[PDB]
């Protein structure tokens, strides 16, 4: 049957930040529905789930197996600079986005015309231009659109107590053109008590791969913004629309659930950065992360 | 003190309506001081959900008298697409009218607008994204996407799509509009011939619209699964800044200590094709007894 740590106790829906997604997980083989799926897999699901991960002195990088911060942290750098090209995230050795810009993908979408690795008016055109006319990847997009980066870091400084301090890749208009419409559609920040937090909706999680990532990932945002502001990092609250475990990812993840989780690790910052565009790779240290090996999950495609 | 019914329990996060109870008793017992841009100030907790069974009932509070009449006519006038709190008002649903007031609107710098032109909020967004607003009553007939209806057309089509959206952000429109959206997006989700909705509500006034709305995108759901053949599943309230205003505090509290009652039943009283063609006497609620209304004031 299925078997887990013992330390996972109920699964039902802060402290012990993994333990809410070796729980998630659990709940989902344990009671998730059989759904199949856009690329012909199946999977199990639940529909809406939450969970929040505390970022006060502790980071979000799962123990039980060892996370891809390489990944995580070149690709939101690469968002930041607003670049919906895979061939230049790629360069920098992080492929995660290269299935989705290839050749074959995108000529499956009916995007014959366009180059390898355009992938569209996705994350980093919308979260810096929206609302702009997309042309293509390499098309200058200066001054075009609304920089909702920006305007979130304005709002935190000037009024903190802002409930509207949203950022939203969910572009409807744009949707027919993206390779894949975005799966974290929108975020929102919050401020009180001289902390930072952030809330995700992440309409479709990928249990076994995407989401731990995707965690890290705006964990990595929150300390970026809030170093930015002057504010201390709080609450990442994770919620997800269809959270779901892929058939050929439920072994690997019966594995995962029975390793013990160690202590999460610190994330440094390791100068002053006074604007969000000025961060750069080598400004960040993880410290004390001591994971479980690597368990390979494959990207359904 | 808080002192509250028993059935309340934990509040951590039988009825679906113990769940908002639970909620509100959260918020005033580990809630935290924040100030606001009404001036009002509100005890605030980020991040909350909570899930309604739509499954026999349908989730009409019973501690306090929910303005149902108000529900289905905001409903029936997003769904045309309007923006006029004047047309909704003439339904005797005031609901909007003081953020189309005169004076509202001139404090936002919209000295040339009509009263009770609201901007490109709701109705404009669900089925026009995308359009250029001029005015509420502007002609935008086949202008933007209409997310309603490609909402419906792919429950028809592929009910397992991860992409059932209807989202009214719209970064662009934001400073035209006289409140920007409270609900930003609702998705859809369908599984074992149940429709089930998700709403991302980024700013909830727990006294007044939390439980307005918690009706609202029921019964969006309960026509939705109408039109599409389905059941209706579960609907998912999920909160940003989860408040109480400082003068709801003690009608709350009042509210805590009701027993509930069992929900009422939603009916749709004929067969109807098109979201379109839904009108106020489709529906029944039939069983509703709530306990009666608890007057909570609007800031701003
Ligand atoms: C079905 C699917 N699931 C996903 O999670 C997904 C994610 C992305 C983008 N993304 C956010 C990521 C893609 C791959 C990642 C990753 O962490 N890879 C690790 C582990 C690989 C493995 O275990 O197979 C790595 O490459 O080392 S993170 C794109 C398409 C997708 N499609
Ligand atoms: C601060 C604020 N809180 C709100 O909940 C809010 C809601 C709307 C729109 N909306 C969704 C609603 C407004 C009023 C409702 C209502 O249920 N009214 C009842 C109860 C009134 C009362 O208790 O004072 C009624 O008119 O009978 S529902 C607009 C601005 C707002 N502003
Ligand atoms: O950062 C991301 C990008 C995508 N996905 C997953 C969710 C789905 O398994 C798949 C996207 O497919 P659709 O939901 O669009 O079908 O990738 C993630 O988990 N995180
Ligand atoms: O349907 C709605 C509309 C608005 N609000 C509340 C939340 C806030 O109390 C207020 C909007 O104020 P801001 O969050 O925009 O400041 O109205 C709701 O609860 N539901």
């Amino acid at each position: 049957m299925l078997v887990v740590g013992s330390e996972l106790q109920s699964d039902a829906q802060p402290r012990h930040g993994e333990l809410q997604y070796l729980r998630q997980v659990e709940h989902i083989l344990r009671c998730g529905f059989k759904k199949e799926d856009r690329t012909g897999t199946g999977t199990l699901s639940v529909f809406g789930m939450q969970a929040r991960y505390s970022l006060r002195d502790e980071f979000p990088l799962l123990t039980t197996k060892r996370v891809f911060w390489k990944g995580v942290l070149e690709e939101l750098l690469w968002f930041i600079k607003g670049s919906t090209n895979a061939k230049e995230l790629s360069s920098k050795g992080v492929r995660i986005w290269d299935a989705n810009g290839s050749r074959d993908f995108l000529d499956s979408l009916g995007f014959s015309a366009r180059q390898e690795g355009d992938l569209g008016p996705v994350y980093g055109f919308q979260w810096r231009h929206f609302g702009a006319e997309y042309k293509d990847m390499d098309s200058d997009y200066s001054g075009q659109g609304v920089d909702q980066l920006q305007k979130v870091i304005d709002t935190i400084k000037t009024n903190p107590d802002d409930r509207r301090i949203i950022m939203c890749a969910w572009n409807p208009k744009d949707l027919p053109l993206m390779a894949l419409p975005p799966c974290h559609a929108l975020c929102q920040f919050y401020v009180v008590n001289g902390e930072l937090s952030c809330q995700l909706y992440q309409r479709s999680g990928d249990m076994g791969l995407g989401v731990p990532f995707n965690i890290a990932s705006y964990a990595l945002l929150t300390y970026m913004i809030a170093h930015i502001t002057g504010l201390q990092p709080g609450d990442f609250v994770h919620t997800l629309g269809d959270a779901h475990i892929y058939l050929n990812h439920i072994e690997p993840l019966k594995i995962q659930l029975q390793r013990e989780p160690r202590p999460f690790p610190k994330l440094k910052i390791l100068r002053k950065v006074e604007t969000i565009d000025d961060f750069k790779v080598e400004d960040f240290q993880i410290e004390g992360y001591n994971p479980h090996p690597t368990i390979k999950m494959e990207m359904a495609v």
